Parts: structure tokens; C-alpha cells; sequence
């Protein structure tokens, strides 16, 4: 099955700041497993969307990862940006936190008062994050394949052997990262996924922080993030080309894929 939603994409429509949908957020008022979390929704989607969760690295808090609630929401997703019970949380302990906050999502889904009462398909989940919280996104996938899409960004783990991941993996790297270096961590990562489609996509001269909030590429990984979520979480090939392509772009150091159609 499909679960289209919106207008056919354009390159010009996914690389602006908003895509077609009227987005609102709230606090979740009683975190559930987790330290905080805003959710960010669209109003007007046209049917039932999935819920992606989204966690941020050591010491960091919700602003580092916020920018990717408003963009993805206005696609077309439920989208809860995530502070851990502890800044110093590892990134076991970050994956567990990730999964409480899609449970509460699909708590919040059911509940008459909220306002995404209805609005999520509770069976399509997403897991996204920076750093630790990118490593957690991938233990989430591991441990959890009925998980439809991940995609971290300069992820971090004192383990790279993801070799059973079986979900759709877009890996965002940032090139000169000099605290979770691509050669050992983002490229090994990569390399170890034989069963999944996947993709790296390593930002020309990003630092670790290259793929946060206020990063200056806002346009290519916004539009690889939504094609990648559309193509893979709703089922939606109207997003074969963008999630799949190389985008032959200036602003990208190194591409790679497997297992990536381009066919609709």
C-alpha cells in the first residue's frame, strides 16, 4: 500500500523553508519516558500521517534538531523533536527514550483532548537524530525493523556493525566532523548495512554541527529528508528520484546508495 499525501513534488517545492501544509505545536504536557518534547503537526494533510522522532547528541538540547519539526511536519508528518531524561545520556539509553516518545505520539493519537488526536497512522514510524542521538536512531532501527524510515545525521556509537538493519538508512555525514570523524564512525556505519536501501551523503566542508539548526545547506538536506521519509515511510514513489538520486551538487563531498530505485 500508498499513503500519498500532497501536491507531486517539485526540486523547488522541497527545497523551500515550508512545503504545502499549515503547521501548529504544543509541549507534550506529562513526558512519558523522555525529558521533553514538542510535537509539530500539519493541520491539514488530507489523510493520516506517520510520526518520526527525533533525538539530539551529548549536551545538546531540542534547538540543535528543532529546524527539522516545522520542515518535515509541513510535508506531511508528525514530528516530535525530543530533550533526554540526562544531556549525558548514551546512546542506548537515547534509543529507549526515542521509542517511549513515538509510543506517547500513539498515545496522544488516541486521546479526544490532543490536538493530533486521528492525525498519525501509528503503523509508519520514522527515528532521526544528531550524534548519540543519531546512534540511538540506528540501535531504534536494529532493535525495532517494522521501523519504515532512519536517517541521522554525523551519528555517533562505540559500536559501527549495523549489519542487521533491515530499514531504509539515509546516513547525513559532515565532511571535516572532527568529533565523530566520517572514516570512523559515519562511513563504517554505512558500510556495514548489506540488507537495506541506504544512502550517505557527506555536507563539503560540514563540522559536526553541519545538518542542525541554522545550517547553511537547509535546502539539499531539507529536500533529502522529506524525499528520503516520503519515498520510504508513506510509500511514495512520486519520491523514487528525489530520495534516490545523486543530487550532483557543489554543497556535497561524497554521495552513495544501494538498494535505491529509481523507478515510480
Amino acid at each position: 500500500g500508498s499513503h500519498m499525501r500532497g501536491p507531486n513534488p517539485t526540486a523547488a517545492s522541497l527545497e523551500a523553508s515550508a512545503g504545502p501544509f499549515t503547521v501548529r505545536s504544543f509541549t507534550v504536557s506529562r513526558p512519558s519516558g523522555y525529558g521533553a518534547g514538542t510535537v509539530y503537526y500539519p493541520t491539514n494533510a488530507g489523510g493520516t500521517v506517520g510520526a518520526i522522532a527525533i533525538v539530539p547528541g551529548y549536551t545538546a538540547r531540542q534547538s540543535s534538531i528543532k529546524w527539522w519539526g516545522p520542515r518535515l511536519a509541513s510535508h506531511g508528518f508528525v514530528v516530535i523533536t525530543i530533550d533526554t531524561n540526562s544531556t549525558l545520556d548514551q546512546p542506548s539509553s537515547r534509543s529507549s527514550q526515542q521509542m517511549a516518545a513515538l509510543r506517547q505520539v500513539a498515545s496522544l493519537n488516541g486521546t479526544s483532548s490532543s490536538p493530533i488526536y486521528g492525525k498519525v497512522d501509528t503503523a509508519r514510524m520514522g527515528v532521526m537524530g544528531w550524534s548519540m542521538g543519531g546512534g540511538g536512531s540506528l540501535i531504534s532501527a536494529a532493535n525495532n525493523p517494522s521501523l519504515k524510515a532512519a536517517a541521522p545525521q554525523a551519528p555517533w556509537d562505540s559500536s559501527t556493525n549495523f549489519s542487521s538493519v533491515t530499514v531504509p538508512t539515509l546516513i547525513f555525514a559532515c565532511e571535516n566532523d572532527s568529533i565523530a570523524p566520517v572514516n570512523s564512525s559515519a562511513l563504517p556505519i554505512y558500510d556495514s548495512m548489506s540488507r537495506n536501501a541506504k544512502q550517505f551523503l557527506e555536507i563539503n566542508g560540514g563540522s559536526h554541527s553541519c545538518a542542525n539548526s541554522g545550517n547553511s545547506n537547509q535546502d539539499l538536506i531539507g529536500k533529502k529528508g522529506v524525499a528520503w521519509m516520503k519515498r520510504f515511510m508513506d510509500n511514495d514513489t512520486r519520491y523514487s528520484t528525489f530520495a534516490c538520486e545523486n543530487p550532483n551538487s557543489t554543497k556535497v563531498s561524497d554521495f552513495r546508495t544501494a538498494n535505491c530505485s529509481l523507478e515510480d
